[PDB]
């Protein structure tokens, strides 16, 4: 549950991420593979990639990085009323990929620390509060749904 105030800062803070969604996309996703080298194993297309050169020289995981924000914007931007939109990524995620809830805690907090890198001074307290407020809904939304597949 987010304020109005709250969504607004969640938003700006997105105007950032929207202005180079492929490279925070691509910074999101070589955080959480360096960070958690486990979650590189969940990705076919991914594991061959050994070192974060590789990662950094792959256009494909820009390319899925760009799919991944592209998808957490358009929830995000629901500002809540998302059942939609993150009805299928439960789906998906738990069904098909398999991904434990922990590894949408591990990219929430990927996100957060590559707000931080890139934008260093420009990611305010009040803004990482929204901004963590509404990665953990998305989370929590999401772990509802894998709890009614029973997945864990
Ligand atoms: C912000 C959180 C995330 C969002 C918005 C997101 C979004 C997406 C989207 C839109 C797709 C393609 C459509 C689909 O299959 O449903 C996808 C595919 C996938 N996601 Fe995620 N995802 C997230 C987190 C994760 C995490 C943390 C993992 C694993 C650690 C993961 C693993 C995958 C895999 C394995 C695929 C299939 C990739 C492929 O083979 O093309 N996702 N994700």
């Amino acid at each position: 549950g987010l304020s109005d105030g709250e969504w607004q800062q969640v938003l700006n803070v997105w105007g950032k991420v929207e202005a180079d969604i492929a490279g925070h996309g691509q910074e999101v996703l070589i955080r959480l593979f360096t960070g958690h080298p486990e979650t590189l194993e969940k990705f076919d297309k991914f594991k061959h990639l050994k070192t974060e050169a590789e990662m950094k020289a792959s256009e494909d995981l820009k390319k899925h990085g760009t799919v991944v924000l592209t998808a957490l914007g358009g929830i995000l931007k629901k500002k809540g009323h998302h059942e939609a939109e993150l009805k299928p990524l439960a789906q998906s995620h738990a069904t098909k990929h398999k991904i434990p809830i922990k590894y949408l805690e591990f990219i929430s907090d990927a996100i957060i620390h590559v707000l931080h890198s890139k934008h260093p001074g420009d990611f305010g307290a009040d803004a990482q509060g929204a901004m963590t407020k509404a990665l953990e809904l998305f989370r929590n939304d999401i772990a509802a749904k894998y709890k009614e597949l029973g997945f864990q």
